[PDB]
């Protein structure tokens, strides 16, 4: 049995925020502007249907795809890229576009998501509100 991922959720905590969005070449001032920002997202899951509005740093990324086909995403400096997302198990959705690693994980009320790039892991945990 899968879990549903729907609903909306407040940062608590991340590391490595400005490693992250400064190799991503996320501009300096939305480095500074962005990094203690706890903003809230949202997940809306139709079946295998995901539309996502994240609030990462300063912007507002929304994203739509279906578990196992070609989607366009925007990444959180808004370049949009081609990739696929799978689910992986009962509360994992995992994607690699560029030289990232997305791994996005629902445990209960906390989802948290890391991104490794290359050395860098950049980890968001939520909780859901």
């Amino acid at each position: 049995s899968h879990m549903s991922f729907s609903g909306k959720y407040q940062l608590q905590s991340q590391e490595n925020f400005e490693a992250f969005m400064k190799a991503i070449g996320l501009p300096e001032e939305l480095i500074q502007k962005g990094k203690d920002i706890k903003g809230v997202s949202e997940i809306v899951q139709n079946g295998k249907h995901f539309k996502f509005t994240i609030t990462a740093g300063s912007k507002v990324i929304q994203n739509e795809f279906t578990v196992g086909e070609e989607c366009e995403l925007e990444t959180m400096t808004g370049e949009k890229v081609k990739t696929v997302v799978q689910l992986e198990g009962d509360n994992k959705l995992v994607t690699t576009f560029k030289n990232i690693k997305s791994v996005t994980e629902l445990n209960g009320d906390i989802i948290t998501n890391t991104m490794t790039l290359g050395d860098i892991v950049f980890k968001r945990i939520s909780k859901r509100i």
